[PDB]
């Protein structure tokens, strides 16, 4: 990157606010991937908006590729320079503006993390409920188009984004419904809003969402259930989804899981694969709820049922993947994501489980079974280029899996780096051709975050 083009860059941001020393790059350069560390020829931490569309807008016409970053939790090398250039860390703009609580919204800057919004609404009687395990920015969850433990019941960032203020590659400002505007729903034009979820960081740079706010459950219950098989908790799961008993949460973790989730919380449930489930509602509905389901569980096999320890609980749940880690210290990691129609999720998590255990590979299974989806969190020596060869072959194969079964190759964590491939087979060649044209329109230079996505 030449000098001349650093100092542009200074005079926008600030000196404190660009860096090309390579310990910085580097630390930019990856996610929790696996993906191979590709550090970004400079890091830019811009102010607020005008800054943005300014920096976007130096990049753009220079020539030079822009990587939008949040915190970094990505799971698919969305982050990783693979062509160089200037990754934008957007977290300096940490602000939540435009609370309504009249409304149920909230307009928060990329550097607000789920944890500091909740936060801030403690006694509002209100609460953002979309919970990846990672404390990460919410415009990287919109960017991700993410999902956790509560979209069963509560949606996913797809269902909560009402709103998106956008950095468009050349610097052009884009607010998807309007400046300022939220409402319930409407039909007015083609949804901009939902083009930009789930684009990664190829379609423009997310600078603030609008998201809907829930009102916090009246009661809560959390439970869990130790079943004898995979196919035991997963045909129980199927049965409380098609009995339409409105759980806020339901979670499976294999024996695997469960025995890594033991040693790395103080949990200590009996290993053996295991739902965790979580109730929402008045004390009638609770008691309820907890009949029918305790029902469905019984006949198929599940043991009895077992506030600061449902903090733990979902603390646990939301460290599996470190938990998975840490039986192998060293080791990195691949998490696959498929989202299958629910009545075709015990063939594959059974499945799933056959092969992890036919294989040498060490495998944990952990997911929203509630949301068509699981993880396989596969381990691999980052030294072994063979095991990492394995790895890959099976992900890949689980994908195949999951797309003849008329499912998606991701549920929440999107494409990246690693999914592209799959992407195309999901879709098709008109389907890759459209999204094409669309990122082609946005992004004419494809300077967007090259190389991810398709
Ligand atoms: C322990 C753990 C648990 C997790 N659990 C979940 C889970 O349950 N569900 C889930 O969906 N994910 C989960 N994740 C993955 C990750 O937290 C999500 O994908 C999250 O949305 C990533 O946000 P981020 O800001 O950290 O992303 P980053 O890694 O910083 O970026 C991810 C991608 O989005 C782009 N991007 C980031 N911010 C913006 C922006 N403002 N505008 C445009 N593009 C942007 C980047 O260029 C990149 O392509 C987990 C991760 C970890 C480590
Ligand atoms: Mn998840």
């Amino acid at each position: 990157l030449s000098q001349d083009f650093v100092e542009a860059l200074k005079a926008v941001v600030g000196s404190p606010h660009v860096s090309t020393a390579s310990a910085v790059r580097e630390q930019h350069g990856h996610d929790e991937s696996m993906h191979r560390c590709q550090p970004p020829d400079a890091v830019v931490w811009p102010q607020n908006v005008d800054q943005v569309s300014r920096v976007a807008s130096l990049c753009y016409n220079q020539g030079v590729p822009i990587i939008p970053f949040g915190t970094g939790t990505g799971v698919e090398g969305g982050v990783c320079a693979v062509q160089g250039g200037v990754c934008i860390n957007l977290t300096h703009m940490d602000q939540i503006t435009e609370l309504n609580t009249e409304d149920f919204s909230v307009v928060v800057e990329p550097g607000v993390t789920r944890k500091a919004l909740n936060t801030h609404l403690r006694d509002s009687g209100l609460w953002f409920p979309v919970d990846p395990g990672a404390d990460a920015s919410l415009c990287g969850m919109a960017a991700t188009g993410a999902s956790g433990t509560n979209a069963v019941r509560y949606g996913t960032m797809r269902d909560n984004v009402i709103n998106l203020e956008v950095v468009l590659p050349d610097g052009r400002l884009l607010h998807t419904a309007g400046r300022g505007r939220h409402y319930r729903k409407s039909a007015a034009g083609y949804n901009l809003t939902g083009l930009f979820v789930g684009s990664e960081g190829t379609l423009g740079i997310i600078t603030s969402t609008t998201l809907r706010l829930h009102p916090a459950p009246e009661a809560t219950v959390a439970a869990t259930c130790a079943f004898p098989s995979v196919q035991a908790a997963v045909d129980s799961t199927v049965q409380i989804l098609q009995a339409a008993v409105p759980v806020a949460r339901i979670e499976f973790l294999d024996d695997v899981m469960m025995d890594a989730c033991n040693r790395h919380s103080k949990l200590n449930c009996p290993v053996a694969p295991t739902l965790f489930l979580e109730f929402h509602g008045s004390q009638q509905t609770l008691a309820e709820q907890l009949q029918r389901t305790e029902a469905i569980t019984q006949d198929n096999g599940g043991s009895h049922f077992s506030a600061e320890k449902r903090n733990e609980l979902w603390a646990a749940r939301h460290n599996a993947w470190y938990a998975a880690l840490a039986l192998s210290p060293g080791s990195k990691a691949y998490s696959t994501d498929v989202c299958v129609p629910i009545s075709r999720l015990p063939e594959i998590l059974v499945e799933t489980k056959e092969e992890i255990k036919a294989s040498k590979l060490t495998g944990a299974i952990v997911g929203h079974v509630g949301d068509g989806n699981f993880h396989c969190i596969l381990l691999v020596d980052p030294d072994d280029a063979e095991e990492q060869r394995r790895v890959k072959a099976f992900a890949e194969n689980l994908g195949r899996r999951a797309l003849a079964l008329g499912g998606t190759c991701t549920g929440e964590h999107g494409i990246g780096l690693g999914k592209r491939q799959l992407l195309q087979e999901e879709v098709g060649p008109v389907g890759v051709e459209t999204m094409r044209q669309l990122k082609n329109t946005l992004d004419p230079r494809g300077l967007m975050n090259p190389g991810k996505v398709l």
